[PDB]
């Protein structure tokens, strides 16, 4: 069994060391810093779920973050209920272990455990990526499980370029789209609250995988996470805008599906003020929305949502445009000291409208966005 076990107080490398390479056509779920963790690296395993009607949403990111040592191991959890309740906590643990069962380190049954030597948070992913299980055992905070049943959407990167969300930085989706179940109990500051999404309620989610050998905050001014479903469309986005020292490089790893077929493999992020028909490659344009309905974000950008315009370089030259409008404020935290330069990290449940450009299509759905703002820097 391949084992990456990070524990104690000597798990950090002395210098930034390289991580292992991208494995083509793989979830890449086994850690890229297997034995020692680079002090500037971050590895992320993300699992989420939301109700098909936006009545509930849940996301957890399992982190190994070298830069925030000693507290490098963390399951960051966010939960939202349609009645307005939100719940956000980190489970900071001293042990993070990931194992992959089988001879092939890129295609084995993976189990991750963020745990004390009481807090247990664990994930389990089938070797064929068909299913996941996430289990929380954190008495007095969160207990229960999340599961994914993959819908089998094409998703895996076939090359280093397809795994990138920016040069040398990786974010992609080992499971693009899954039927999600949730059966969780949260302790609200002693009161308990349930979140239950059964296997036939149309709740959906995915599994995202990321790793970076550099601290990403020093490289970006903007990060946008999206997962949304509207009618036949499923869309997932990780878009980065760099710092001004790289001239606001616009990068993305995104995908649009229609009835489970990938219709935009969007590894190109377009200038937000374009709305043209050029398409030499599949692409997505992310544009902050300020007009119309939607809760206004609180920090640097007072946006009511985001427009996502996907383009296909396929022969039909289709474009799809969706408006993702802030429906429920999920989380909101500063990413800098307050004031005129202040920035933030905001999560929303979004209402989704739109469809194929040039058609009568007008679909309706729900999703989540994570909208991160970072300082422009000296
Ligand atoms: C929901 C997903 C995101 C908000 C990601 C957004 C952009 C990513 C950039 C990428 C390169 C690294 C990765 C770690 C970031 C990810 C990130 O910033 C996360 C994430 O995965 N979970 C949250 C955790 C959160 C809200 O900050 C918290 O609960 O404290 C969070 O802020």
């Amino acid at each position: 069994p391949f084992i990456s076990l990070l524990q104690g107080d000597q798990f950090l490398a002395d210098t930034p060391i390289p991580g292992s390479a991208v494995i083509p056509n793989s979830g890449n779920l086994f850690p890229k810093w297997a034995d020692k963790l680079s002090p500037t690296a971050v590895e992320t395993w993300l699992f989420d779920a939301m109700a098909e009607d936006g009545s509930a949403a849940f996301t957890v990111s399992f982190f190994r973050d070298g830069s925030q040592a000693p507290a490098s191991f963390r399951a960051a959890i966010n939960a939202a209920w349609s009645d307005g309740t939100v719940w956000s906590q980190h489970l900071v643990v001293p042990v993070s272990v990931v194992t992959s069962d089988g001879p092939d380190v890129g295609h084995g049954h993976v189990a991750g455990v963020w745990r004390t030597e009481r807090t247990t948070a664990s994930f389990d992913v089938a070797a064929d990526l068909s299913t996941t299980t996430v289990v929380f055992d954190a008495p007095g905070r969160i207990t229960g499980s999340l599961t994914h049943r993959s819908l089998g959407y094409p998703t895996l990167p076939q090359s280093d370029r397809e795994a990138e969300v920016a040069p040398g930085a990786y974010w992609f989706r080992p499971i693009a789209m899954a039927n999600a179940t949730v059966d969780l109990t949260f302790h609200i500051d002693k009161t308990e609250k349930r979140m239950v999404l059964g296997p036939e309620q149309g709740a959906f989610g995915g599994m995202d995988r990321s790793w970076l050998p550099m601290v990403w905050g020093k490289e970006a001014t903007d990060a946008l996470f999206v997962r949304a479903q509207a009618g036949p469309y499923v869309m997932a986005v990780m878009r980065l805008v760099s710092k001004p020292h790289k001239y606001y490089q616009n990068t993305v790893n995104a995908a649009l599906y229609r009835d489970g077929k990938i219709v935009s493999n969007a590894l190109r992020s377009l200038p937000p003020d374009r709305r043209d028909t050029a398409a030499t490659a599949d692409a997505v344009r992310t544009e902050k929305l300020y007009d119309g309905d939607g809760l206004v974000a609180k920090y640097r950008d007072k946006n009511v949502g985001y427009r996502l315009e996907f383009r296909s370089a396929g022969p039909e030259r289709e474009k799809w445009s969706f408006d993702l409008r802030h429906h429920q404020a999920w989380w909101a935290k500063p990413t800098s000291r307050p004031g005129p330069d202040g920035t933030g990290n905001s999560g929303f449940v979004v209402e989704v409208t739109g469809g194929l450009v040039g058609s009568e299509e007008s679909v309706h759905g729900w999703g989540m966005t994570g909208e991160v703002e970072l300082s422009d820097g000296h």
